[PDB]
């Protein structure tokens, strides 16, 4: 292990230095690289315990096992006195900046995968190109530096939720002796989108700046991997050209889809367009039953909205449907309609936007029902909210030799290796991979530690922790009932839940036995907690928590034998005692 | 083990079945029992490793080996055949009825622990008589069932904490597009507390009518242990009588403090007082420096209110002062004024309380700093936060031989046990435990559970988490930065921290780099995290899942694979990488 770990190591590494803590000659080397503006890796062999081991590989590479050892692009440079000669010869910056190619690094795509990985390589030296580029949508709406989240995914929506819980707050604040006349209160679309915008363009902004003060290069170009290490870019002046690279990360993420109808890509709408829509939606139509959906339909509803969703299934398809069910039965009693087990057929115009005034326009929207009825009503905007996919020609990846799946998503092995080996591909295209943020960045930043500073840890994308920012929010971490009862049989699952009601409900008049908690649990397993699920405000800052303890292997008894925090809505998954086998209700006084 | 553990449970349980899950003669014996309306514990010797050695040594107390074996008060009482024969004689009854004593259980006070005691114990056919008595503040406030926590603690605290935050959604909600001309929004205090009080009533209503639901007889009377069976009652008539009890719990609470100063008392009021005060408070001072001082200063500022805390040395005694000087930092600069090194002298009165149109009076506050400048200031209302004290005769206690402390504390084993072996004491009587309501509840249910199921969990009281619901809330569990340090040596601590922003506070022009948070660190161990810090929103609800992830030990390693939620709080903790032992700054961008 240790001889395969140190090769990798040494040949992927752009500068590092093997080092022991207490090793003045050490130190003399870190100091020149310091005073030459020099960014590297170092391994403390004495913080290893496999150190000794090292030192003695590394004479397969240096011919000595001695520290310090420098490294360059796969090289041995020197040790500490070789060091200091190529400084005092003015050589040194010459050596830490020769390579076959322009770049350490290339990241294709500035998202919250590409910038995390970007930005890390370059702290161990790594000299890194990212390259980004917003194809508009079809209407012409583009934005900045950061990817699908900063500007058209949680940034934006989760501020939007935001607006709309602030209603339920104006709600809530009469009853706890706020003196206000709701009567004269409305709520101003384009005021929130200026608010939502003015934050994204500080974030555009911020990244463009951290991009520079790494001293990565920032390219607003379009990359297409032609070889294993050249990048064709395209800038916006449509000008071509080619640069290299050692390692090349794929983090070009996913766009929505528009289904196969008459009038959608021409009149429709996506989430790429709500979240900068320079007119009020109006009375809305969703088409999908995503998380997306639910979350854009919730809010507007919330900021007084007349919205309909039109369903074709299930909601949330691939989470707990007993969950799904009772956030879609929050929103449905809380003003958003449904149009259930219906599909679109063709969207007509009935008035084109007001890009001087910013109104909306008017579509007729013509579907069908599966008990054959006819669905035909207007609407001032129609957002489409079915799936979202990569963007990758299959052809070019073929000719190069990254293989994707029958989804287009990149196949990679756990290290985030595609099968070009010098090729990685993170967040969304990542074929598997649970597509989050989080994720996207853990992954990113673990493996630049891995490609140019040594490191071993790979990301688990096992048991990772959502919320679905609904009008009553949904956290989970684990697996769904079902697909535990799918795993391991009925007989080896015991569930325990409640309901329950935040204190915050009870002066404010709102529902007893509609926020909701269970725990999944294996029997055979210590009742070791396989799912968790609860619907209730705040549900991310309850979740969070809980998935450090369900990674660390959480049974039923490490929840009971926790003391629960007075007064909160989490404190209820320190006292669930109901199982669903008992029969015995869920619901609380 | 096996045989001590048996004899005490059959010696203590009131009505206790030895059973199989599969034996149908205990089938039997269950159905008569249900029948009968006859409430009682159940071991199932089938479902414990010991069950066998049980059996055997069962036989000690029955001369039988077989299940079922039903026990009363300490006695055999038959196998299947002899239960129905009480039961066909019409003698069960009586059986199940007979005892030296009135009750299994008395519980002297219903609030926290004591309610939480007596309705588990009623579960097991332990006849249980819940004795309550709210004794009147000086002003002649008083309450109904429930104790501290329901009537004039964390309930109404955190509904006032709400309204006051409700403040700052108004504010907030402009910024996120909503048309409300705060210019014209007041808040009305009595409008408030008439809702916190329905609320409160609701829960008195819910306590009686869950007695009366459990067959445990409530009293509205106040406990004397007069022997240690004996409890004399006085009635609200003054009536004295005696009821005599097999177990008894003291669950009698604590009450505010005054401090020894001429109009303390005549004058001044207590957190007793405010969570039904009939008048608004207006211009206030807190003189205190508890979590109890530093949350109604801080809910009466949100409200509007002119506050002042005088503080005699530091905020937060025994919390970690580098969290609570943020606390205390937020307060101030959001409209809190703070007397620091000041002491009051006396308190005089210039205006009577209005007690037909509910306002205040005002009062004349003397006092002095450790300059030796004077303090004297004009309040509307003077609320004293200076700690709480049990209220038991030292010398009645010392007559039935229950050990006190120094401090008036109940001197208890890690099973709660008082020095007298039939009495129990549980929540903020109990000395050197965590004041807290859940851990008052935990301890009560699982005593009662250890009495009459033969159950043999303690309560585990190390590493409880709090919060305290000051304007910005501050969230911890495990020990204060200072506390490790002493413990372990400052070489053996590593701190990790980070300031964050929360998303909802960008769009709302709230501050960056005032929520903070951090995992103080064993390195000699793994990076075992001692002690985990948060200020910011939703405290509790961030701190809560992490408290079963410190009980089981959780290392910086298992946080840092743990993939956080986004958009939340919580997630920092998941990405910690500043020490303070490195210098580098924890604001973030
Ligand atoms: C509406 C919505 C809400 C969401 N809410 C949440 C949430 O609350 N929490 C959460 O964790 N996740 C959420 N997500 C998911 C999250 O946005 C993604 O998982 C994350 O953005 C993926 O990051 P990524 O780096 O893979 O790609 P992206 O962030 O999509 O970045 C890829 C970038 O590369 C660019 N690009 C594409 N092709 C090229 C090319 N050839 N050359 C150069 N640049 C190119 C793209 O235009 C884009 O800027 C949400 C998604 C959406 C759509
Ligand atoms: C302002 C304030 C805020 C708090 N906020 C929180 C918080 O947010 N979270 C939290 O976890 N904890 C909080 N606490 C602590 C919490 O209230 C207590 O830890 C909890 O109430 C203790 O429960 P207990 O059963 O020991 O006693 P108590 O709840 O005090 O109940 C004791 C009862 O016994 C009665 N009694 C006394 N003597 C007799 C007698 N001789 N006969 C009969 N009855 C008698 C008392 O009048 C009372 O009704 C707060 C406390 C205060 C004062
Ligand atoms: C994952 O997407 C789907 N998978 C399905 C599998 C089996 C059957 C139907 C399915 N429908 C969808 C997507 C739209 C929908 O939810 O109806
Ligand atoms: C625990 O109560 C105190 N302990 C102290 C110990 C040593 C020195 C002073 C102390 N003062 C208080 C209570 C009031 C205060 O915080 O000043
Ligand atoms: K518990
Ligand atoms: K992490």
């Amino acid at each position: 292990g240790t001889s395969q770990w140190l090769r990798k190591t040494v040949d992927s590494a752009a500068v590092i230095l093997f080092s022991k803590t207490t090793c003045p000659y050490c130190k003399k080397v870190k100091d020149v690289l310091a005073e030459a503006k020099i960014k590297h890796a170092t391994i403390e062999l004495d913080q290893l315990s496999n150190g000794s081991a090292i030192q003695k590989c590394l004479a397969s590479f240096s011919k000595i096992e001695t520290v310090p050892q420098m490294f360059v692009r796969g090289k041995f440079i020197g040790d500490s006195q070789t060091v200091l000669k190529y400084y005092s010869n003015d050589e040194l910056a010459g050596i830490v900046n020769e390579s076959k190619y322009d770049y350490d690094l290339i990241v294709i795509g500035g998202g919250s995968g590409g910038l995390a990985a970007g930005k890390e390589a370059a702290k161990y030296g790594a000299k890194t190109a990212v390259l980004d580029y917003v194809e508009p949508t079809p209407i012409g709406t583009t934005w900045g530096l950061g990817g699908t989240c900063v500007n058209v995914g949680c940034i934006p929506k989760k501020l939007m939720h935001q607006a709309g819980l602030l209603s339920h707050a104006l709600e809530d604040a009469e009853h706890f002796g706020w003196s206000l006349d709701r009567s004269k209160i409305s709520h101003n679309w384009s005021t929130m989108v200026e608010g939502v915008q003015s934050h994204i363009g500080s974030l555009n902004w911020g990244y463009k700046v951290a991009l520079r003060d790494n001293q990565v290069t920032y390219l607003n170009a379009k990359g297409r991997l032609i070889s294993p290490h050249e990048v064709q870019i395209t800038d916006k002046n449509q000008k071509v050209s080619t640069i290299t690279g050692n390692k090349i990360i794929l983090a070009t993420g996913e766009r929505p889809k528009y289904p196969e109808i008459p009038g959608a890509v021409e009149y429709g709408i996506t989430s790429d367009d709500l979240f900068s829509l320079p007119y009020f939606p109006g009375k809305t139509l969703v088409i999908g039953a995503s998380y997306v959906a639910l979350e854009c339909a919730g809010f507007l509803a919330s900021l007084g909205g007349d919205v309909t969703v039109m369903v074709r299934s299930i909601l949330l398809r691939g989470f707990d449907q007993q969950m799904a069910e009772k956030v879609g039965d929050y929103m449905e009693n809380h003003g958003v309609k449904f149009a259930k087990l219906c599909v679109p057929d063709e969207i007509k115009q009935l008035k084109v936007v007001d890009t001087e005034n910013n109104k909306p326009g008017l579509l007729l929207v013509k579907g069908h029902y599966t008990d054959g009825k006819k669905f035909e009503e207007e609407f001032e905007t129609v957002i489409f909210a079915v799936g979202r996919e990569p963007q990758l020609s299959k052809v070019l990846c073929e000719t190069v030799g990254v293989k994707l799946d029958k989804n287009g998503r990149v196949v990679c092995t756990d290290d985030e290796q595609t099968t070009v080996s010098n090729v990685y591909a993170i967040g969304d295209i990542n074929a598997g991979k649970p597509q989050l943020t989080p994720v996207a960045i853990q992954a990113g930043r673990y493996l630049a530690r891995r490609l140019f500073a040594g490191a071993t840890e790979l990301t688990d994308y096992s048991n990772v922790a959502t919320t679905v920012f609904t009008p009553l929010e949904y956290g989970a971490c684990g697996l769904s009932e079902e697909d535990a009862i799918e795993k391991y049989g009925d007989k080896d699952i015991e569930v325990y839940h409640s309901n329950f009601k935040p204190l915050e409900w009870t002066v404010a008049h709102r529902e007893d036995n509609v926020c909701y908690m269970k725990l999944v649990c294996r029997k055979s397993d210590n009742m070791r907690v396989l799912g968790l699920h609860v619907l209730g405000p705040n549900a991310g800052e309850i979740t969070q928590g809980y998935a450090v303890a369900i990674k660390m292997g959480a049974t039923k008894a490490d929840f009971d034998r926790t003391i629960g925090i007075h007064p909160t809505c989490s404190e209820t998954f320190t006292t669930l005692h109901v199982t669903k086998k008992s029969g015995v209700s869920p619901i609380v006084s």
